[PDB]
């Protein structure tokens, strides 16, 4: 019944999770570069034809900068990141990491006796550790949880995280897979019973 245990929510989640969290050529993350880079992945992917055609293309368009250099771009640095993968960027009025929302989802993981583990010195909002961690909850069975963590910790933010991301990759793979991870969490939107938490966006 709950969508979180059906139509391949946890594998979509760690999918997109791990794309945005990896480096392309990371043991974690090529070989999900190279699902997505051939065709056969949009049969599995839980959305529809009209909307994956043009992504299968666009996946697949080759292009002077490499998938590293465009992940080194726009996820690590040097320079500031032109969408900042982290929820307190875009839901602290001072967009500071480790910010107050921050804090509100380390609350709620430690009431709900959630254990799933960030890496050292990592805040817990990323976008990808977020998805990674509603995946890993599905799993468990744990379906409350999971709509909880969509509903009150990630699409507050991830929709604007996301627009300027998709306006900002320039890069047809990571465009291509910011506009994919939209249409998807958009669609699992749809099927919460709970609302969104309505908070302000600060970037």
């Amino acid at each position: 019944t709950h969508f979180s245990q059906q139509d391949n929510f946890s594998v979509a989640a760690r999918v997109l999770g791990a794309l945005f969290y990896y480096a392309p050529e990371s043991a974690e993350a090529a070989p999900l570069v190279a699902v997505l880079t051939s065709d056969g992945w949009e049969t599995q992917w839980p959305l529809p034809e009209a909307s994956l055609a043009p992504l299968v293309t666009a996946f697949q368009t080759q292009c002077e900068e490499t998938h590293a250099q465009a992940w080194q771009r726009l996820f690590v640095g040097p320079w500031a990141l032109p969408s900042p993968p982290w929820g307190s960027v875009w839901l602290d009025r001072e967009s500071v990491l480790f910010g107050d929302s921050t804090l509100a989802l380390r609350q709620w993981m430690r009431e709900k006796g959630i254990q799933f583990e960030m890496k050292q010195n990592e805040p817990e909002d990323h976008f990808g550790s977020l998805l990674l961690m509603a995946a890993w909850l599905a799993e468990n069975g744990r379906q409350t949880e999971c709509e909880e963590l969509l509903a009150w910790h990630l699409f507050p933010w991830s929709t604007r995280f996301l627009d300027v991301f998709i306006e900002k990759a320039e890069h047809p793979f990571y465009r291509a897979l910011g506009e994919l991870a939209r249409l998807t969490l958009a669609q699992w939107q749809s099927q919460l019973l709970i609302p969104v938490a309505v908070k302000p966006l600060f970037r």
